[PDB]
């Protein structure tokens, strides 16, 4: 496979969701993107498998048990071999875009380790984890989740696998029917001009990613086409009425 | 159950991954959290059971085929009846975050659609979508993980079913054992000293946001207690080397 990740979590068949279906789904049957895990319940010697432990200081909540935990991400680290950039999945964790999609994806080998209940102890981050990484500011119950939306995000720039490529929203997009709901579809798309189809897709993205996330724009360097189509369509904005 | 939530994709059963583990999982067992789901590829006629068509315009890629997906949409909104509000999952929406999450988890009856391939006819959302919602700047193949990522995160919020509480990173947690791999967990958190740890971890969620996400402070204001704290986490910082 063009990229190995190895898994660390509670629940192993959560990921299904990606290695079963859809173009995730083909690449990992194809051997394009393998996909390993490793469950902590796995490493545990007490009767119970106890994979869960109280935090110091108090508080409510659990913590994972470091041990079985532990375990299974030398277990991960030691199938994985050397080279492979272990993750932490955290709301703490450097925030996920394009970008660093993108730097993700240069990886041939990396290992998730997904947490549960309130996270897991610092030390395990300092000794055993390489980086943090979120998918958002926002609070999920498990790093499932995040880790599997980072993988999908990833595997689509792995050859044969398969919006921001320009920094940019993408533009809206039509199918049949012709018109829907008295609605019909921009007259130019049907047009078959290639040329005025290309310079009408690029000037709604930059119109869109200027009305929706002008912050976008401000970290981007346009080109002298790109800023000829945005002046345009500021300008068509300007000459109408708005609610 | 407190909030119901129609799901239309082309893979319903990539949702198992929150309905059938976890604490999401227990929630829905025990009827806190409703998931159902509606596959556009039931409501084709064609032989082959085609959910993807052409973009006029051409371009690579396809989009979701509208007559199926819009029967699809339009049988979840029955199911739901009135109130319900409709989502599409879309990078181009709202970016997702705890705010958002507050906000999207005082509905009651919800509807994801998940789109597939290049996205969706722009018709479709402007006639049968009531707001897009992001969960960041990244590109996913589908909108299940998205959609996925939403549910779990408004579950939180069902009373029940159980960071950025006050719009800070959480502090560093510990457990068992006192000292791993040399490194010692806080002796303050070992104290007991309730007080003394209540003031440990919100200073040490100021001094984290303070250096790794400096921005989030700007839009806070900070209570006298968490000021003094950060100002003494500050001072701390400026005492010491770093490198
Ligand atoms: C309920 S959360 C724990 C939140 C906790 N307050 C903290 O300090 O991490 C459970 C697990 O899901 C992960 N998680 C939750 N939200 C996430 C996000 N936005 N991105 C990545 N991982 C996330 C956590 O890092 C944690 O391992
Ligand atoms: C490959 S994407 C299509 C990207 C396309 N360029 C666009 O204009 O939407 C396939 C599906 O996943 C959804 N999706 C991808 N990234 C997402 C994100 N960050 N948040 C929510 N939905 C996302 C899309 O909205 C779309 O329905």
């Amino acid at each position: 496979s063009h990229m190995w990740i190895g898994v660390i979590s509670l629940f192993p068949e959560m990921f299904k969701a990606i290695t079963e279906f859809g173009v995730t789904g083909r690449a990992v049957k194809h051997n394009l993107l393998k996909v390993e895990c490793w469950n902590p319940r796995d490493f545990t010697f007490d009767k119970h498998k106890t994979v869960d432990d109280r935090p110091y200081g108090g508080g409510p909540g659990m913590l994972m048990m470091v041990q079985p935990l532990r375990d299974a991400i030398h277990t991960a680290k030691a199938a994985a071999g050397e080279g492979a950039k272990v993750i932490y999945l955290s709301p703490q964790g450097r925030k996920l875009d394009q970008g660093g999609v993108t730097e993700l994806a240069q990886n041939q080998k990396l290992i998730l380790v997904c947490g549960r209940y309130e996270g897991i102890d610092e030390r395990l981050i300092q000794t055993e984890i390489d980086e943090e990484w979120s998918i958002g500011d926002y609070v999920l119950t498990g790093g499932e989740l995040p880790a599997m939306t980072l993988i999908d995000a990833v595997a689509r720039f792995i050859p044969g696998v398969l919006s921001f490529a320009d920094g940019l929203l993408d533009c809206p997009h039509y199918t049949r029917p012709e018109v829907l709901e008295g609605l019909t579809v921009p007259p130019v798309l049907m047009s078959g001009h290639h040329e005025e189809i290309r310079k009408w897709r690029l000037k709604q993205s930059l119109q869109r990613t200027w009305l929706r996330r002008p912050e976008l724009l401000e970290g981007l360097a346009l080109t002298d086409e790109q800023r000829k189509l945005l002046k345009e369509a500021q300008a068509e904005h300007n000459s109408l009425e708005h609610h």
